[PDB]
């Protein structure tokens, strides 16, 4: 199929293969992510799905029709016998039931797909529990109890790894080149085609998402900056860039503008400092990823410049695609292959994901949930979060509120309280007490 | 400096710094490209240059002073333990006797930088016979005599790989990317912004190259299109991808075109198959490396399509960047730390960069050197090769005319003959007896 020799990561894959025992994944979810991990499995070697869960069990079915064009390689599983059945005779095995998968003795590897973060953190913190690595994509949940779940994998002896593909992982590689090399990291994020709008709700996107069959909560908390706001803050708590201004600039400037614009202001650019996450509004930087580097020595700055890589001391390094969840089988190769996370938090964060009320709420109210009506992301530093009482944003799905908020107002303690008893919550006050 | 935590490489090397004792380079030629490493790796943890050598001994000290702005790092060496002194007393020796960076025991890895592919079979036989590492920048000699390199080193027990950082092996990191992942490779290589000038010679460069200090051979291969001939072997013979007619197409394609042009003729590009090596002339592909992937899968290309890769089923795939030799410390920290290889050829050769005239030529007159008057580098499959008993061309400089030769005709055993004390030529006949 590749038309190439094997080498690298594909070759150690084929090796595996080899061997007669694939790498095995339990994949939590068979929603659209879900669905493209069988598919892009189904295509690659020594690495499969050895069983599926979602909550209904009619969609493990569909996942598996839509990878394979029917649903031959499904088989039913309600016990751990079963469960091993299945997949020794070479079976998806398929469950309604996450304990079956995150128990097997066979499955490797746990990805949760589900795109629910309260359930990001049930499974995450069950995967530790049960001896197996633990691939995360929901990004809400790693940037508000990602480094608990990262202490806990450590004391089990697994592995803990956001899932390349995703802006912030993506992001990783250009980080590590950069700094391995000893440059400075002057600034990192994603681009933007166009203007955010941050009182976009579903009643504006309802009708694309219908005809697009997807759900109306991704377009939302795409243009309403949400989305953004997470990804940069993953990428911040795994590298102790911070927003330079809370919510970031989000500046107008095309991808041969970046290295002008998201630089320091004593050089023309936007930045009250170097060393910062931030993003673009303009053309050609969306969909990939970019890290604006500076050089230290007149002979490095020439030979960028006689390359044609810019004008210094600032060059921008673009990586100009992220394939989302069609990459986070490479993430699993490298974890059981060789022990090697992509992406892990900072023991100590130093930025928090809050929000901001979209439209004007009393006192009885409930939040709703990310990509809806009432709020949206915004990024700060600790600090600042702290200093004002913020609330993580993550906590907050049908939190209640408890006085009044207006528009474009911060939620806080003052003003907000989580469901108590979620427990995304309660593995975030451990996470409160073990960095205190 | 770096403004970011370690992770990755850059965590590797500053453990590999807390050891206090660094991997260490040696560096055959004082130059440009050898002061580029000096330079480079002074900004970087856990790796130093331990030696240095030139033809004559000043020309060390004045890459050290460039690097630096003095020469105190400097300490003259002509024997095995002053050389070793002066790297325990934290210098780097300096020498005139290749020999002795060759063979001093403290000397990890082997890098020839003199440009000189006579000079890089050489050292690099001598490197894998004194047991180190071997780190080729000269692709030149890596497709003359590269499998046969690389027979002797795993002979060895040491590694050999293409140094980062150029088109060669950059490209090899998207290749490795797209076949991990199970995808077809239809199309790689390189871009110039600019059509080539076959006929160019040092007569129409001699004003940039006095203007930009520099050699004026690298103009003349670069615009005559040689360089690009021999880059694109490198893939080809790490890869099995082929060129699809003798010199490639070199179509006119931006970087947006590349998806409907680099592909096969019945989906309304040039290529008569899919699995090629080939380039772009036109905007936006220089410098930098890219790869046209295939997909198979209805779901796959729908959703790259919605990412905005591209229109499929033809996707292209770009790493807009390669820093020449400031990657190269990169490739040598994989070595040392990690026992991987960047770039190997194949055992078995698919491509050979052969010659054509680029004047008329009597019996008795001389061919000169790559990047001059006589000839100028043209990429053939093996088959063709053969067929026309080409010489490899990194056999010809100062080779004989032994017969008359047209301006555009093919330099073969017919009509030339190699210096045959050559110790290049030696090695080549090594490798084809290793082969028969
Ligand atoms: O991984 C994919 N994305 O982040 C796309 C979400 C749209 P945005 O880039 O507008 O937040
Ligand atoms: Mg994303
Ligand atoms: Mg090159």
């Amino acid at each position: 199929t590749t038309n190439v020799a094997l080498v690298g990561l594909a070759r150690d894959l084929a090796a595996r293969a080899e061997t007669g025992k694939p790498i095995r994944i339990g994949l939590i979810g068979a929603g659209e992510m879900g669905t493209d991990i069988v598919t892009q499995v189904a295509r690659m070697q020594g690495i499969e799905v050895g069983a599926l869960s979602a909550r209904r069990l009619p969609n493990t079915f569909k996942a598996i029709r839509t990878a394979y064009g029917d649903e031959e390689n499904a088989r039913e599983a309600t016990t751990e016998s079963a469960m091993t059945r299945a997949i020794e005779a070479g079976k998806i095995a398929v469950t309604d039931d996450n304990d079956l998968i995150l128990s097997n003795p066979l499955i490797d590897v746990i990805i949760d797909a589900t795109g629910i973060p309260e359930v990001g953190a049930e499974t995450g913190i069950a995967a530790i529990r049960n001896g197996k690595h633990l691939v995360m994509m929901n990004v809400e949940a790693d940037v508000t109890i990602g480094p608990y779940l990262k202490a806990q994998a450590d004391k089990q002896g697994v592995i803990y790894s956001l899932g390349a593909g995703d802006e912030p992982s993506s992001c990783m590689e250009l980080i590590e080149f950069v700094s391995a090399l000893g440059y400075e990291v002057v600034s990192a994020g994603k681009g933007k085609n166009n203007p955010l709008n941050f009182d976009a709700t579903p009643d504006d996107y309802r009708q694309e998402a219908d005809r697009r069959n997807m759900n109306v909560r991704l377009l939302v908390e795409f243009i309403d900056g949400s989305k953004t706001m997470v990804e940069m803050a993953a990428i911040a708590n795994a590298t102790g860039l911070v927003p330079d201004i809370a919510g970031m600039h989000g500046p107008r400037a095309s991808i041969d503008q970046l290295s002008h614009t998201l630089i320091p202001q004593a050089e023309g650019g936007v930045l009250s400092k170097s060393g910062v996450v931030d993003y673009s509004i303009g053309k050609g930087v969306s969909p990939g990823v970019f890290v604006v580097a500076k050089m230290d020595h007149p002979r490095l700055n020439e030979r960028l410049e006689d390359l044609k890589i810019g004008k210094g001391p600032y060059f921008t390094f673009h990586r100009p695609y992220h394939l989302t969840s069609l990459e986070v089988p490479l993430t699993v190769a490298r974890v059981v292959l060789h022990g090697k996370t992509d992406m892990v938090p900072l023991p100590k964060p130093v930025a928090e994901v809050c929000a901001v009320a979209k439209k004007d709420m009393q006192p009885g109210e409930h939040l709703d949930a990310i990509g809806q009506y009432c709020y949206r992301s915004w990024i700060m530093t600790v600090p600042e979060a702290r200093a004002a009482k913020a609330i993580p944003c993550g906590l907050l799905q049908n939190g209640t509120v408890i006085a009044p908020i207006k528009k474009g107002e911060l939620i806080t303690y003052a003003n907000a309280a989580p469901q108590p008893g979620s427990r995304i919550a309660e593995l975030r006050a451990l996470q409160d007490a073990m960095l205190g």
